[PDB]
Order: structure tokens, then C-alpha cells, then sequence
């Protein structure tokens, strides 16, 4: 509504923010920044064996 | 929407966007600045003599 955010006005967001990488709110500004845990190198059967 | 009308802003207008003084469209911004004819002064009598 400001409209003043997706210019100059990036955001960081955490996991949280992000939640499931797959679904996108379609409201979520581009180049949006968000720090998550290794879901894609970090494999299922590697975590079971550590 | 955006919401920044006015806060330390001030917006001057003509006397075509104040028109009729008597009525306010309520979504103008306190403060607002319009350069009118002197409706108040000069009134009719004086005029129709001039």
C-alpha cells in the first residue's frame, strides 16, 4: 500500500518468514533474502547416520 | 494507500481543487494550502460597482 518496497527496500527475512520454499504468498517482494537450513545438500539419510 | 498525504509535508493547491470552499471531500490533508479569489471581501455590491 506504501508502494515504497521492492525499489531501495530489501528484506531479510529468517526461516520463519520464508516457512515452506515451495509456496510463494505471490507477496513476498523480489529478491527477497532468507536464511534456512540445508534441506537440499543436507540429505535425509546423511542426518540419519550423524 | 500510500498514506504519506501529510505529516510535515504541506500540499498547495489551486482554487480549482479547493472549489466550493463549503464542502470537504474529508481525504484532504490538514494544512492544505489553495490560493482563492477574495470571496469574502469583495462582495457583490462592491463588485457590480467596479
Amino acid at each position: 500500500s506504501v508502494g515504497l518496497t521492492g525499489y531501495g527496500y530489501t528484506w531479510i527475512v529468517p526461516s520463519l518468514v520464508a516457512g515452506d520454499t515451495d509456496t510463494v504468498p505471490a507477496e513476498f517482494p523480489t529478491g527477497l533474502i532468507s536464511v534456512s537450513y540445508d534441506e537440499w545438500d543436507y540429505g535425509l539419510p546423511a542426518r540419519v547416520r550423524d
